[PDB]
């Protein structure tokens, strides 16, 4: 029993953590193979960030680089000796609502680990310093490991954005100082859902008055709440929590939709007295059933 | 910015893993040196708790244990070969209100990794399936790793609990499935303070009123609504705090008051509409300077 917000084990990533410097600029990159990965922005100097040549060590190993390239936002240090620490692996890229483990590493140290979302407006709600660029965002199964995110820059909104291990950036972003308004985050309705199953299977069941609703229905009052639309797809990936809890999905879309318009009030559900949004449908599973 | 629910990375912890089983009874231990540590209910067959010869296995290594003994509740199997993943460690005993990072595991692999405080009723709000025991709870120092708190059982109020690595229990409990009714757990309230400091730091300040008030009169509000008494002790911790935002720790339990008191109305504090009690005011300090 218990629900509480889980990330991985960092002990595969940790170990493909490494520093870069390169003139007077020094953050974090990954070791994969024989070619190290970081954000490309390592080249500027701050001093230019206010108005309009590489060290790489693995604790203290050097490696030399003997070349290096840009895969659109990311520089690719080819280096002569290959990290035997390197995992399985493979370059996913997510969708928006997708959750993943951020390991936050300055000069190359890994200093925290934990769990956050892809939001709908395609930045992460995280926890970032000065030096945190270049840690990575992954997800693994028992023993492959998925990167997914890497960190670049924090938004004026405190918000934060980064690309996938390919260079490319999750939204209409740039590795860039500016003023960039990204969109109104919605609020992810299917996971939301997730969480209230996940409520169900340890306890708390006051909010399941269930007042038989339909799909469209609910959309409607979901949208003025600036809660994102649930599609067939959503639908059915929550197919096993449903089947856990014996309360259909059209169930507990309908006794949220009395929490949207008749409120939490206080009421308390998994520790909280607001809806959660950044647990999937397979976060529950994963935590609720092994 | 942000602030964000962080665990210590998990490398050094999951490489002393390992899987021990005794009879047909199977779970999680801690391997140290050259001594395994398990909780000794490993010695119990599980049809037994309905009514009134070891296997030691690193991943695919096989251990020979030449002897075992008895330290209060934990169970001290002596192996031939010594733990070459060893870090630095030492066994520290916890008080209520501090935090630590538990690394979850089954059958000796580690699944996940999640921040909890040990509650002032000495219970903690894991989240633990069959096959958790032995599962153990740490905080690390750059490098050295100080373990508190190994896993034996769940409450039948769902919570958890367990004991020091020396094998003594955090509070009145024993190793035996009984109706053991924990103390109410109150509210940490120096952590709320600190959590407070935290949503300072990071944007939010609608609740800073202010109102300056005393020490005892708050406590006096404090207590009838089941929130620890603040102690010279919790104020001199928040000391740093107070430095960095420059708001007196008699402004900032003056403003909790009428939070207490005038609610917090589904306004929303870093990400949440309930007051947070599970950070430490070195939490703060750790991921909000460094
Ligand atoms: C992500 C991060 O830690 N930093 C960062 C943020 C943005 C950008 C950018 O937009 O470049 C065009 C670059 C970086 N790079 C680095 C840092 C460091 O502190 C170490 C060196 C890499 C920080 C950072 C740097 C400068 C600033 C400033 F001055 F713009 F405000 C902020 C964060
Ligand atoms: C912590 C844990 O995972 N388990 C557990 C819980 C309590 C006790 C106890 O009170 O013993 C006197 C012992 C254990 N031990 C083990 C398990 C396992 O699933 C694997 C073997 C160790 C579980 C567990 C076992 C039995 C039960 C039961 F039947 F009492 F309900 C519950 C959890």
């Amino acid at each position: 029993s218990g629900f509480r917000k889980m990330a991985f084990p960092s002990g595969k990533v940790e170990g493909c953590m490494v520093q870069v410097t390169c003139g007077t600029t020094t953050l974090n990159g990954l070791w994969l193979d024989d070619v190290v990965y970081c954000p490309r922005h390592v080249i500027c100097t701050s001093e230019d960030m206010l108005n309009p040549n590489f060290l790489v060590q693995a604790g203290n190993v050097q490696l030399r680089v003997i070349g290096h390239s840009m895969q659109n936002c990311v520089l690719k240090l080819k280096v002569d000796t290959a990290n035997p620490k390197t995992p399985k692996y493979k370059f996913v890229r997510i969708q928006p609502g997708q959750t993943f483990s951020v390991l936050a590493c300055y000069n190359g140290s890994p200093s925290g680990v934990y769990q956050c979302a892809m939001r709908p407006n395609f930045t992460i709600k995280g926890s970032f310093l000065n030096g945190s660029c270049g840690s990575v965002g992954f997800n693994i199964d028992y023993d492959c490991v998925s990167f997914c995110y890497m960190h670049h820059m924090e938004l004026p909104t405190g918000v934060h954005a980064g690309t996938d291990l390919e260079g490319n950036f999750y939204g209409p972003f740039v590795d860039r100082q500016t003023a960039q308004a990204a969109g109104t985050d919605t609020t992810i309705t299917v996971n939301v859902l997730a969480w209230l199953y996940a409520a169900v299977i340890n306890g708390d069941r006051w909010f399941l008055n269930r007042f038989t609703t339909t799909l469209n229905d609910f959309n409607l009052v979901a949208m003025k709440y600036n809660y994102e639309p649930l599609t067939q797809d959503h639908v059915d990936i929550l197919g096993p929590l449903s089947a856990q809890t014996g309360i259909a999905v059209l169930d507990m879309c309908a006794s949220l939709k009395e929490l949207l318009q008749n409120g939490m009030n206080g009421r308390t559900i998994l520790g909280s007295a607001l809806l959660e949004d950044e647990f999937t449908p397979f976060d529950v599973v994963r935590q609720c059933s092994g």
